[PDB]
C-alpha cells in the first residue's frame, strides 16, 4: 500500500502558494 500519492498532492499546493 502506497500511501505517497497523497503526499504528492498536497505538496503541489505548497509550492504554488511559494509561486503565486
Amino acid at each position: 500500500y502506497s500511501d505517497e500519492l497523497r503526499q504528492r498532492l498536497a505538496a503541489r499546493l505548497e509550492a504554488l502558494k511559494e509561486n503565486g
